């Protein structure tokens, strides 16, 4: 053991997500009864939320991993006529939620709603919605869970932050 | 709840892997003390063997995304002097894997391991090497745990598997 917390604001346990993550799974198995959802993964930042949150998903699905930042990394698997989830790491501006909706949307899929960690609301420049959302959180720096500090601290079991300092 | 397990001969328990990647996870942070390792995921399936395992390792690291089938995903972080793990979800013939390690060899890294959560060693077509193993198994039709059957079932907790006839 040797994972430590960063002294910011924003302080969420590994049982608190775990916690989060399965109700937020049986909300998407119970809205989509009857229908096979299509989940794609926002790498790199969601792939350790995707990983626990399909596991919380007893329904048949398929998904789909797409890097942006400008896309980085394409889909593989067609969304045309699919009931797709985005699955993303957190929300802030929602500029690139916004991108990656009307990037779906062209593709015309049956429909869309969006999963996320976690939302900045005060850091909002344009209106995403989410649908199913792990935390609500102030404008701290924060990372873990996927999330990264420099590239490190992606494997932090828990969600921390550092102080605006720092 | 609706996860159901396959009828084939292979079948590993969410806790026996989830037993198994901590002492994987454990022994990388072992072998790794005083390092900063550098894990690179094999999409897509081996994303939650990734994030399950990396939440294993009490170091400070860094990690990537490849997708491999002719290269599909490039890296994004540099691997030069770095030490590298690959996390590889199954491992049969071996000609995927000796690829990927070619790859990577070229950039010239301060080494190269492999973690591999399966292994169907009867199925190896070429050698190489596998430091850090999770399961090795006969060569069944296996799903589950990030491994699809037709795009299906990744989300399943557990390993599975199906028998020849169906």
């Amino acid at each position: 053991g040797m994972f430590t917390p960063g002294n910011g604001p924003v302080q969420i346990s590994a049982e608190a997500i775990k916690k989060r993550v399965e109700e937020l799974g049986g909300e998407i198995a119970r809205d989509y009864q009857g229908k096979t959802p299509h989940l794609i993964c926002v790498l790199n930042g969601a792939f350790i939320f995707m990983a626990d949150l399909v596991r919380a998903i007893p329904l048949p699905l398929t998904m789909d991993f797409i890097a942006i930042s400008e896309l980085l990394k394409d889909l593989r698997l067609p969304i045309h006529g699919r009931d797709v989830i985005v699955v993303e790491d957190i929300v802030d501006t929602g500029l690139t939620l916004s991108y990656l909706l009307d990037y779906l949307e062209a593709r015309k899929p049956a429909s869309v709603r969006v999963a996320a960690l976690l939302s900045k609301p005060s850091r909002r420049q344009v209106e995403v919605p989410i649908h199913y959302l792990g935390f609500e959180i102030e404008d701290a720096y924060v990372y873990g869970y996927g999330l990264d500090r420099a590239q490190f601290d992606r494997n932090l079991p828990f969600i921390t932050s550092i102080r605006p300092e720092e």
